C-alpha cells in the first residue's frame, strides 16, 4: 500500500476532492489536518494556513489516483507525493483493499 | 529507525497506549495531534475526528510492536503503517537506539 | 525529492529557523502544526508541546540542510527525521528543484 500527501487551499476545496476520491474508491480513506505553510512563489516567501491531506490506497492505483488528483485540485501546482508503506498490519491491508475499486 | 502511524478514538486511549508502549520501551518517542478522518462507514462517507500519532523506534521492534499494539488498541481494525526513515542525524539515532529495549 | 521532518519547541524558533533555511533556499517549503511529545529522557518519561515541521527539498541537498538544521535548532538533540519521496507529479517536482539553490 501508499500513503499520498497533499495540501489544500482550505477545508472546502480539501474534502470536496478527498470525498470525490473516496465516492471514486480511489482511496480507502484519508487523514486531514491544518498546518501553517511558508514556501517560495515567484520571488516571495508566502505564509499561509493550508489543510494537509493524508491519503491510503493501493500501489497499482497510484497513477490512476495522481491524475485523478491533477484534475481535481484547486492549485495550478499542488503536491502529490507518494511514500510507499513497508509494512502495515494484515486485518487493515485486507480492509483497504476492499475498500478501493477492483 | 522506522517510523510508525497509527490513529486512536481520542486522547484517553492514545495516551495511554503510547505510554504503555513508552513504558515498555517499545518506542523512544511519540507525537500526538489530532486530524480530521475520512473512510466509508454504514454506506456513506463519515467524517471522524481522531488522534493521530507517529511513533520512532527501531526497525528490530516492528514485529514486537506491531504485535503490541493490536493487543492495546481500542479499534477493531486500527491502522498500523511502517514507514522506513531513510536517513537521520546520527546523534539522534544513538540517543533512539538507547533508550529502546534490548 | 525528499521530505525531512523535524520538531521545535516553540512556534518563534520554528519560524525563524524555517525561514532562515527557506533564505538560504535549501528547502522550497515547509508546513508546520502541532503535536503533543512524549519520550525517553535519561530515565524518566516526559511530556511537551512541539511545533512539528515536514520539509520539502531535493535530495542532494540532504547532507547541507541536516547541517544547516544542526546549527539553527534549539534543541541540543533535534530530530532531523529524513523520508524519500518515492514518486511526485513532476510539474511540482519542476517547482521544488527551481526555489532550491543550485
Ligand atoms: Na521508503
Ligand atoms: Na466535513
Amino acid at each position: 500500500m501508499i500513503i499520498v500527501y497533499t495540501t489544500f487551499p482550505d477545508w472546502e476545496s480539501a474534502e470536496k476532492v478527498v470525498k470525490t476520491l473516496l465516492k471514486e474508491r480511489l482511496i480507502a480513506c484519508a487523514n486531514l489536518r491544518e498546518h501553517r505553510a511558508f514556501y517560495w512563489w515567484e520571488g516571495k516567501i508566502e505564509e499561509d494556513k493550508e489543510v494537509g491531506a493524508i491519503l491510503k490506497t493501493r500501489e497499482d492505483l497510484w497513477e490512476e489516483l495522481k491524475e485523478r488528483i491533477k484534475e481535481l485540485h484547486p492549485y495550478d501546482v499542488p503536491a502529490i507525493i507518494r511514500i510507499d508503506v513497508d509494512d502495515v498490519n494484515e486485518d487493515y491491508l485486507k480492509w483497504l483493499i476492499e475498500e478501493t475499486k477492483k
